[PDB]
This record gives structure tokens, C-alpha cells and sequence, in this order.
């Protein structure tokens, strides 16, 4: 399967910076969502789940085709709760009907991270919508109730290595688990709509307790009111993972730099970019624009 990036006709940096600003302006406006967390965390989760279907072996799945717009992927049990990120973006797609679905879902994730004061993420245009029959089947996204060997093995399919996996998981400092979506409940920290390295700090400094929640699932709970998933706590159980966790709890700039590279790579897996294709765009935030 080859998927070649095709820039939307005649579009350039300024067009996509207009779509960025539209998403970012609505993130500021619709602030009440999920008890004032706002839409940013569900939008970086949506960009991860449309990319996380990729399989390196046959180049199926991935962010290129925008296939989450089809019922099979929209109704995947693993995507429960992401309909709220879709409905947030649907106004903006009506306003810029020329951007492809893959591009709009991935730029929403980029915009949310930078607007929640994360690192800049280089983003590239050119994903092309593909037919309903290209939609990957349910079951390619990871279970939460498993251990470190499962996480390592699952992420080899998206060929991410240990460092990349640990840098990507730092995004679980954002938002929260919702019992009616996943059977898990609670936030992982106090700053859950500002991008920081707090996931790593909480993992190493809190007093975790294995408890059973109302959906009868086990999760790691702390006195402070935070929770960690079994696959999250996995990172301090494995010796290779645990020493990268310590590296990111001791250096927030290295965390930001490595997250930026692994999230771009995540979003680009499966796509062939021609050598005459434009460079990756670095978008300015509303704040850097005085907007
Ligand atoms: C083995 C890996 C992973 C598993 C099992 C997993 C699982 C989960 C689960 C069960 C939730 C709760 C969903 C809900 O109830 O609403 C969640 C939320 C979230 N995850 Fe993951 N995740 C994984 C990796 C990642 C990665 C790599 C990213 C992003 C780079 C990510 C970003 C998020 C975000 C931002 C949320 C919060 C959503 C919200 O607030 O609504 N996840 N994760
Ligand atoms: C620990 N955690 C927070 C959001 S998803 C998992």
C-alpha cells in the first residue's frame, strides 16, 4: 500500500494557519466542556486514535485516509467519547471545506498541544480522503488493563521504540478517564489542561494503591485524588521504561523535544511525501500572534 501526500489545490502556509487559528479560537470559546477542562485533551486523543490504527507491515490504517468519518471506525468501542472531538471540529470543516479529513483531525491534535502550552509540533499537509472500504477494522487500538511487555509489543506495530513510547505516554497528564467511555475513572494530576511533564513526576512521587472502580476494573489510585491505568503504572515496573521516566521527570525540555518528534512521527506514519512537497509548517500560537 503506497499513500502519497497531495497538497490541497493551491493551498499554502497561510491557509492552514487560518484553520489553526479557527480551532484555537474555538478552544478558547468552548471552555466549559468536561467540567472546564475544555476540548484540548479529547482533540489530542482523537489525533492519536486516527493514527494509532496504522500497521507497519502492510501500511494499512494510519492518519492518511481520514476513515474515522466512516461508521465502522466511528463506532469502534475503543473510540467511545471521541464523538465530542468530531462534533467540535465539524463547524471548522464547514468553514474550510477544502481541507481533507485526515489533515483536519491531525491538525486539531497539533493545535490543542501548542495552545495548552506544549512544544511546537512540525505538521505536514497532504492527507487525502479514501473510500469507506479502506476503513481499518476494530481492534487495532491498545487495551488499558495490561502490562509493560504488552505496551512494548503493541507499539512495535507502529514502530515506536521505548523512548518514543514513554515520551508519547506523557500526554496522559492531560484530561481524564471517564467511566462511561472506558470503565476507568479519574484524572492523573492537577494540571490536566496545561501540557507539562507531571505524568512522570506523579508516577514517581505519589503513593499508589491498586483499587477496583465502579465498572469493576482495577486501577492505581492515590491519596491526592489521581489515578493511573495498569498500562500507565507499567512504566515504573519495567527497568528500561523506568529509567526514561526518571529522565523526563528530571528534564522538562528533553520531554518536550522528544514528545514533539514522536507525535509528528505518529501523525505521519504511512505517508509518502514527494521531494517537491513543502517543508513542515510550524504554526504560531494565538498568543504569539497577539490574537
Ligand atoms: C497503551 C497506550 C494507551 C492506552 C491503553 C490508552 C488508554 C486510554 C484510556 C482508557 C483513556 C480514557 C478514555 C476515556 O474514558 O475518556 C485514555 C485517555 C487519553 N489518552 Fe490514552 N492511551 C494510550 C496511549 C495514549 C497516547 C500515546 C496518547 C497521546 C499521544 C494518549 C492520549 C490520551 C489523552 C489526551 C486522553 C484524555 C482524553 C480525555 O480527557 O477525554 N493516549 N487513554
Ligand atoms: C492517567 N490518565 C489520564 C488520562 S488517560 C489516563
Amino acid at each position: 500500500l503506497v499513500h502519497v501526500a497531495s497538497v490541497e489545490k493551491g493551498r499554502s502556509y497561510e491557509d492552514f494557519q487560518k484553520v489553526y487559528n479557527a480551532i484555537a479560537l474555538k478552544l478558547r470559546e468552548d471552555d466549559e466542556y468536561d467540567n472546564y477542562i475544555g476540548y484540548g485533551p479529547v482533540l489530542v486523543r482523537l489525533a492519536w486514535h486516527i493514527s494509532g490504527t496504522w500497521d507497519k507491515h502492510d501500511n494499512t490504517g494510519g492518519s492518511y485516509g481520514g476513515t474515522y468519518r466512516f461508521k465502522k471506525e466511528f463506532n469502534d468501542p475503543s473510540n467511545a467519547g471521541l464523538q465530542n472531538g468530531f462534533k467540535f471540529l465539524e463547524p471548522i470543516h464547514k468553514e474550510f471545506p477544502w481541507i481533507s479529513s485526515g489533515d483536519l483531525f491531525s491538525l486539531g491534535g497539533v493545535t490543542a498541544v501548542q495552545e495548552m502550552q506544549g512544544p511546537k509540533i512540525p505538521w505536514r499537509c497532504g492527507r487525502v480522503d479514501t473510500p469507506e472500504d479502506t476503513t481499518p477494522d476494530n481492534g487495532r487500538l491498545p487495551d488499558a488493563d495490561k502490562d509493560a511487555g504488552y505496551v512494548r509489543t503493541f507499539f512495535q506495530r507502529l514502530n515506536m521504540n521505548d523512548r518514543e513510547v514513554v515520551a508519547l505516554m506523557g500526554a496522559h497528564a492531560l484530561g481524564k478517564t471517564h467511566l462511561k467511555n472506558s470503565g476507568y475513572e479519574g484524572p492523573g494530576g492537577a494540571a490536566n489542561n496545561v501540557f507539562t511533564n507531571e505524568f512522570y513526576l506523579n508516577l514517581l512521587n505519589e503513593d499508589w494503591k491498586l483499587e477496583k472502580n465502579d465498572a469493576n476494573n482495577e486501577q492505581w489510585d492515590s491519596k491526592s485524588g489521581y489515578m493511573m491505568l495498569p498500562t500507565d503504572y507499567s512504566l515504573i515496573q519495567d527497568p528500561k521504561y523506568l529509567s526514561i521516566v526518571k529522565e523526563y521527570a528530571n528534564d522538562q525540555d528533553k520531554f518536550f523535544k522528544d514528545f514533539s518528534k514522536a507525535f509528528e512521527k505518529l501523525l505521519e506514519d504511512g505517508i509518502t511525501f514527494p521531494k517537491d512537497a513543502p517543508s513542515p509548517f510550524i504554526f504560531k500560537t494565538l498568543e504569539e500572534q497577539g490574537l
